[PDB]
């Protein structure tokens, strides 16, 4: 959250939409679509490995419908986990944490 | 994720250090720094309802460590917990979803 950059992560969202509704679902992220968004709006996370095992184990983790397109809200929770670990692993441990919660 | 907005969620991340770092904890929001960052990054999200009362609910739904100062990465989930439920409310109902996850 921020300025207009909290209403951006809204726009987040909306990045969704953007490639989802290009093939397949309009609310999922086929594996095509889903390869675009991750190496096109994810240069830094996915720009740092963006090959097709990737992807494909990145759909089963996030498509947890496992329907093999990642929805809004299974895309979303994927951004969620990397401000998560990018956070506690800035710490280098979750200290923050009461490594349990 | 997306172009540089993808590395400004990132940046949300920094956007927490910025309010946390400024009273209290340095990796937590207290109240205080938790109402400013909340009022100010989230005008849209609390800016709907910015009393005193919503920031102590919402501190205890996203201090989970429950020490009443939001971790960053509670933070975050907070912040994906927005984007989550304004996805799965945009249909109004959660169709996307095998309904149980």
């Amino acid at each position: 959250m921020a300025s207009p950059l909290e209403k951006a992560l809204d726009v987040m969202v909306s990045t969704f939409h953007k490639y989802s509704g290009k093939e397949g679902d309009k609310f999922k992220l086929n594996k095509s679509e889903l390869k675009e968004l991750l190496t096109r709006e994810l240069p830094s996370f996915l720009g740092k490995r963006t090959d097709e095992a990737a992807f494909q184990k990145l759909m089963s983790n996030l498509d947890s419908n496992r329907d093999n397109e990642v929805d809004f809200q299974e895309y979303s929770v994927f951004l969620s986990s990397i401000a998560m670990m990018s956070n506690e692993f800035f710490e280098g441990f979750p200290d923050k944490q009461p490594r349990k919660k």
